[PDB]
């Protein structure tokens, strides 16, 4: 699979790891759309609204299967670790027109 999962559930916003690498959720839109990181970084999405959102990847991107990350209510986590370069499209799942990228160099 090319991203591990630390925690299926999400989390709360203070139990966020240190120097994680953040991308906020607000005004209904992925506030950093295109992230770029490093083989090995865990990336950290933050829904910091009322409105409930998740991270969603079609099967055969991370993995064999699609990914879709559990609804996050407002100031709840969720991390994915990638673990192989490549450039990984998502949307939100209830909300579609919402997409980001994560590019792993
Ligand atoms: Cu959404």
């Amino acid at each position: 699979d090319k991203a591990t999962i630390p925690s299926e559930s999400p989390f709360a916003a203070a139990e966020v790891a240190d120097g994680a690498i953040v991308v906020d959720i607000a005004k209904m839109k992925y506030e950093t759309p295109e992230l770029h990181v490093k083989v090995g970084d865990t990336v950290t999405w933050i829904n910091r609204e009322a409105m409930p959102h998740n991270v969603h990847f079609v099967a055969g991107v991370l993995g064999e299967a699609a990914l879709k990350g559990p609804m996050m209510k407002k100031e709840q986590a969720y991390s994915l670790t990638f673990t192989e370069a490549g450039t990984y499209d998502y949307h939100c799942t209830p909300h579609p027109f919402m997409r980001g990228k994560v590019v792993v160099e």
